């Protein structure tokens, strides 16, 4: 692809992070904690799941970033509306404000309702994402296999800002734990 040039630098809101997450300074990595991270909770704090936002937020244009993904089991990436539920159980879809992707048990899921299988060869170690707001696209790259596309949503209704969005996964299995990376420009 040739969306690299639209490259936005994002850092993550520590204030939208699930409390057991642990956001490095400069605030372009997440991982996991084994434990609560000694916060007071907040209304924005996604509460049942290991989520956090991008501070980003976006209205207009067309904008790309690359996460790195390397050795980790489970994840999902993508954007949402600024206004998704923070609460309690919900499901990753258009129709509650989520365009995203994941991995879970060795297999790539894009998050439409319901799910939509996606065919990957080469186990990516880095994502691009591409949003072009005014067109209503949210597209997926796999940077490890020279930029082949993944997947697009396409016909989007934001109905909203966007804000970029990461969930590192649980790790019950103690191989999780690695961290979600944004990739430098
Ligand atoms: N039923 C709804 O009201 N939906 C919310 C908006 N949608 C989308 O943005 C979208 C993009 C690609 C697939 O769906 C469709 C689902």
């Amino acid at each position: 692809h040739h969306h690299h040039h639209h490259m936005v630098h994002i850092t993550l809101d520590r204030n939208t992070a699930n409390s057991w997450l642990i956001i490095s300074k400069d605030r372009r990595q997440v991982r996991m904690g084994d434990t609560h991270q000694n916060v007071s909770d907040n209304k924005e704090r996604f509460s049942n799941y290991p989520m956090v936002l991008g501070a980003q937020r976006f209205s207009s244009g067309k904008m790309y970033w690359e996460v790195d993904v390397t050795q980790k089991e489970a994840w999902d990436l993508g954007v949402c509306r600024d206004s998704v539920q923070r609460k309690g159980q919900f499901s990753l879809s258009p129709e509650n404000g989520f365009w995203t992707i994941w991995l879970w048990q060795d297999s790539y899921e894009a998050g439409t309702s319901p799910q939509t299988t996606l065919h990957i060869q080469v186990p990516p170690c880095q994502i691009g994402i591409f949003v072009d707001y005014e067109a209503g696209v949210v597209s997926f790259y796999n940077i490890t296999d020279h930029g082949s596309l993944i997947y697009t949503f396409s016909e989007c209704v934001f109905a909203g800002p966007l804000r970029p969005f990461f969930n590192v996964g649980f790790n019950y299995s103690g191989g999780n734990a690695a961290p979600l990376k944004l990739c430098p420009l």
